[PDB]
């Protein structure tokens, strides 16, 4: 009878003099034990109290109704026993007071919680605190200091860990910690308007261990593999460009600046998970990762574009030229044969087998690790069809040519694949794959239903018979037909009207209007491909292309050894502050603007050198 | 893309036409829900979401909050 | 401040019909060409004037067309004033029951904004969707 009544009394919060009358008759029926009168508070279906009901439901007198009903537990001495409590549901379970005093945005609330002895360090389990499919379901990481930075509360922040009890490096039931979950919700800077990075540079002012960014989720991951692997770019400008002038917690910033004369500078950068060495790096990972159209602003950036230059003038470019020679020599080969069908010929031949048992090889390991990756494919069955032609050649069979041939002008088509090097024809070829990817499908569909209904329309018409004479019946054949209509489209079709037609007027009308609709829609694949290119042809493809060049350059690097590898290492070590050495790149750039004076820097002599 | 989801509406609605009221009734995307003053209406849950803009809410009619 | 006057006139008939059949709102709604054109006064002044009345009688209304001013947005082409008409949302809890725009969920950022579809569900004999996608000009 109360119970309902204490709930709506809640829910109206309009009168605290209610709850004083009505908690002096619950005082008064507590003569029968604490748990009684929890139980009495407390709703049983889902563990829901009165406070989370009030925290709930929100008005001006809120604060008053808090001190009265924390006075009064604490009174009734289960201050502790009361507000620690969390749902017993499987979607709520967990949430304290706390965490939806902060979804309600009450600061002083949880002040005063905190005072009356709250857990600051409470996981919420939950499905919706641990939800899939990004929706109908929010998570912040399961803790409340987590809430606070993605809700932009940086005071309560400031409190929480100015709290002794509190624990930073707790890590939730995904195994994630508190800058793994910003890192998952930094979807766009202007959603946000940028006021995550603001709460993590915070909190590492505040916690100046490496312990997070060292640690890793159950996935196994560090907070930056887990913005390589999600899509945060504005983040990670921040998380890899670090700079700090705070002696005391310079030993963190990844951005140094050891070297100033004036606007010219060196900005050093740090390489340590990057160097792609220990297993994976945030290179590999975001060159390999997918479901992420981001990846080109990923790689704007300057340590990871300085180290793909830095590679590709070591030693990449030769070994590009080289698989391209290799690939030149062996398709000209492969044309000889075919076209001439003593010793120096079965040498030719042993290293055409070779070298396709190579390449065949490679493909196959690639598609067991597996539209970019489209050549992989191409390159497989052309080594195939190499291989079987060899078989076919040695027996006594005819296709040998068939397949060898087929293989051939495959792999003068793959040479496009070689032309992806070159910066023009970088784009031009991105172009050529864009091109007949999206346009040119449609119109091929489209047009192939329009031959098959036309050409039946026209076998049809030419059934009449032959009078013995094949001669005597063009479009007999319905693949005559069809070769006679594509003959037309090309132009060297023959035009005339028909003889042993029934109906040769309605065979010109269909003919005529065949003609029509494939020339409009030759102009609409025209006109779908000029809106697409105004636009997607100078962007998309020096993205797309760059990223390519990435893929390839990593795929020629991770063919190598360790030892050779080692020797090739772009990384020069660099000493820091407090004993610490630390692998490091060196770039040199020039800020004409703003005139600031250099304090921190770590090479006195300023000179290579 | 306006004129395309345009004629998909129309289509849409005359499909949605040819059919009877059982099937239709059956069909219905209404899910029906309290309102204070004994008020009941019809009506269709969606979900949004706004990052910008931090506003307490103070009037919501579910106490409970979760699609349960 | 006219309007005020005139609604706390006690002779003032607010929910008189004209020859045409039309009410006060679907005047409005006719007068709604463009956001450009306005500046978008006459949402504040329709929402005004619900504020001063708390029946649903004028929605309720039919013109000699057999109309709501809501369906008459339909017959023309305006669409801010209806954004405002369906999306509806008022904290008062003395007029809440006007408000068609419900939040009843809410743990953060993420929210339950639930509409209402009395005259949209395609049920009595027309409906704002079928209006609309039938209409023509």
């Amino acid at each position: 009878r109360l119970k309902k009544r204490i709930f709506a009394a809640v829910s109206e919060g309009c009168v605290e003099e209610l709850v004083e009358l009505l908690v002096e008759l619950q005082e008064l029926c507590r003569r029968r034990v604490p748990d009684f009168l929890m139980h009495k508070l407390t709703a049983s279906d889902t563990g829901k109290t009165c406070l989370m009901k009030a925290l709930l439901n929100i008005n001006p007198n809120t604060k008053e109704i808090v001190r009265i009903l924390l006075a009064f537990a604490e009174e009734n001495d289960i201050l502790g026993r009361f507000i620690n409590a969390e749902y017993t549901e499987e979607a709520y379970e967990g949430q304290t007071a706390l965490n939806i005093a902060i979804e309600r945005r009450q600061g002083d609330i949880a002040a005063l919680l905190i005072a009356a002895g709250a857990d600051v360090n409470a996981h919420a389990k939950g499905a919706f605190f641990n939800p899939k499919y990004q929706h109908e379901g929010f998570y912040f990481g399961e803790t409340p200091l987590a809430l606070a930075a993605c809700t932009n509360q940086p005071e309560i922040v400031q409190l929480l860990m100015e709290h002794e009890q509190t624990d930073i490096t707790s890590r939730d039931s995904r195994g994630n910690n508190i800058l793994h979950a910003l890192v998952t919700v930094a979807e766009d800077f202007k959603t946000q308007n940028d006021f995550v990075k603001r709460m993590y540079d915070m909190i590492l002012l505040r916690s100046g261990n490496w312990e997070l960014e060292t640690t890793r989720n159950n996935d196994g991951l560090t907070p930056l593999q887990l913005a390589a692997k999600m899509g945060k770019a504005e983040i990670l400008k921040y998380i890899l460009s670090r700079e700090i002038k705070e002696k005391r917690l310079r030993s963190l910033s990844r951005k140094f600046t050891d070297w100033a004369y004036g606007p010219v500078s060196s900005s050093l950068y740090d390489l340590t998970n990057v160097d792609t060495t220990t297993d994976n790096s945030v290179l590999e990972i975001t060159v390999y990762n997918t479901n992420i159209d981001n990846r080109h602003e990923m790689l704007t950036l300057e340590p990871l574009h300085t180290l793909l230059h830095m590679k590709w003038k070591k030693f990449a470019k030769h070994m590009f030229f080289l698989s391209f020679c290799f690939y030149f020599f062996y398709n000209i080969t492969l044309t000889l044969v075919s076209y001439y069908r003593g010793w120096l010929q079965l040498l030719g031949r042993m290293f055409v087998l070779i070298w396709a048992m190579c390449i065949s090889v490679k493909e196959g390991i690639a598609i067991f690790l597996l539209s970019d990756a489209w050549f992989h494919f191409v390159f497989f069955i052309q080594a195939v069809l190499v291989i079987l032609s060899v078989f076919l050649y040695l027996f006594a069979y005819k296709e040998y040519l068939a397949c060898l041939v087929l293989a051939m002008a495959l792999g003068w088509a793959n040479m496009l694949y070689y032309t992806r090097g070159f910066q023009s024809m970088g784009m031009y070829s991105v172009m050529i794959q864009k091109v007949i990817l999206h346009d040119v499908l449609k119109f091929l569909f489209v047009y192939i239903v329009f031959l098959l209904g036309f050409g039946v329309a026209l076998a049809s018409l030419i059934e009449k018979c032959p009078k013995d004479n094949k001669d005597c019946s063009s479009y007999g054949s319905f693949s005559d037909a069809v070769l006679e209509l594509f003959k037309l489209t090309i132009g060297l079709g023959d035009l005339n009207i028909q003889q042993n037609s029934k109906y040769p007027i309605l065979f010109l009308f269909l003919l005529i209007t065949y003609v029509i609709l494939t020339f409009v829609l030759l102009l609409n694949m025209l006109i779908a491909l000029m809106g697409e290119t105004v636009e997607n042809v100078s962007k998309e493809s020096e993205r797309i292309w760059r990223l390519q060049r990435a893929r390839t350059i990593l795929e020629f690097e991770k063919m190598l050894p360790e030892w050779l590898r080692s020797r090739f290492r772009m990384g020069e070590l660099c000493k820091v502050a407090e004993d610490d050495f630390r692998l490091c790149l060196r770039i040199n750039e020039v800020k004409w603007t703003e005139w600031k004076t250099h304090v921190s820097f770590l090479n006195e002599d300023p000179g290579p050198v």
